[PDB]
DNA sequence: GTATGGCGCCATAC
DNA sequence: GTATGGCGCCATAC
């Protein structure tokens, strides 16, 4: 309840901070590995993972994006578009382009590259 | 193009009669009975109906909703929340209530009653 | 029971 | 081809 405020159109990402902690809240430790990595970009940071869909686009009140686009734009540019500005940084263990069965959500893991 | 502006958060009624007219369009003299119903509540007014999905609800602009609760906040009282709110007057042949194949947008065929 | 909202699938705009 | 968005179906909150 009160971790999505400490986390944190604003009442957008808001709805999608509460999407993702209460699939965090669910995996063990989890909330714990992404507190830590809002503070420092230079720090190491564990992969927070959720669930892949089919599609690979998550819907969050209403609204359908890919994951990483999301939550890079809640915390890191709000002005980000698509994927395109995005590239996974070589830490990350599960980016969205691996297609595995999880995908990485803590935005620190991506570099915005302007093309 | 034109047809909608006319007719016409504000962002999201315009892509909701978007959604409309291009359904609205495709009918035969369809687009003619809504605009003048626009104009006048006393005037008598023919049906504009769109098909019914089996749900019931319509999806515009990611956001879902009733078909005659949309097309009536967006033309008649902004504040309107849900359906209770809505009845249907006597004039109308395909009102939300009747389970028909199509239904009745046009929003001067229902009152508002405060419960 | 009713209300609400996401995902897989599909249809449509570039 | 990629991007985008609605609907049927289902899962979950009251
Ligand atoms: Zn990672
Ligand atoms: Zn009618």
């Amino acid at each position: 309840s009160p971790a999505v405020k400490r986390l944190l159109e604003e009442k957008w990402a808001e709805k999608a901070v509460d999407a993702l902690v209460k699939k965090l809240k669910k995996k063990k430790g989890a909330m714990e590995e992404l507190e830590k990595a809002l503070s420092s970009p230079g720090q190491p940071s564990k992969c927070v993972t959720i669930p892949r869909s089919l599609d690979g686009r998550l819907q969050v009140s209403h609204r359908k994006g890919l994951p990483h686009v999301i939550y890079c734009r809640v915390w890191r540019w709000p002005d980000l578009q698509s994927h395109h500005e995005l590239k996974p940084l070589d830490i990350c263990e599960f980016p969205f382009g691996s297609k595995q069965k999880e995908v990485c959500i803590n935005p620190y893991h991506y570099k915005r590259v302007e093309s």
